[PDB]
């Protein structure tokens, strides 16, 4: 009974990011007020008050330098990539 | 010797640095050189010319204006977010 928390996987957009966060450290990073009817708060995915576990982010059409820019800001966290390669062999 | 493709999402691991990477744009991001004795090297979970098709950066622990930069880094492109919220029971 009692508490009960859902776990949300939104549907990846573009600009979604650009909201506005608060917190940090062991407490978490939580969604602070959302923007009049932006993008971000018409998905009805997103909601102010939210905890954010984690962004996955795509690198698909993405800028060099802003590639390593957002490794080297997540270089010090938990991190997981999801990579494209070739080789053989798995059978 | 016959030639595949495979999609890899690696292991979740703290503290992974050492990461260099080449491209962009139409093409994508390719790792091209791990750094020596960087925890990504050491991690295993990487190789060079592996594309990266997406980050996956969890939040637990973060600093406030790392996260600040890092949204306001990946604005312009795809994001989703996995996230948690209470409900009414529900």
């Amino acid at each position: 009974a009692e508490l009960v928390e859902i776990i949300v996987e939104t549907e990846a957009q573009t600009g979604v990011s650009g909201i506005n966060v608060a917190g940090g450290g062991k407490e978490g990073i939580f969604v602070r007020e959302l923007r009049e009817d932006s993008p971000a708060a018409r998905s009805l995915s997103l909601q102010e008050g939210d905890q954010l576990l984690s962004a996955r982010v795509f690198f698909e059409n993405f800028k060099y330098e802003d590639a390593l820019r957002l490794l080297q800001c997540a270089e010090p966290y938990k991190v997981s990539f999801c990579l494209k390669r070739t080789v053989p062999t798995g059978d």
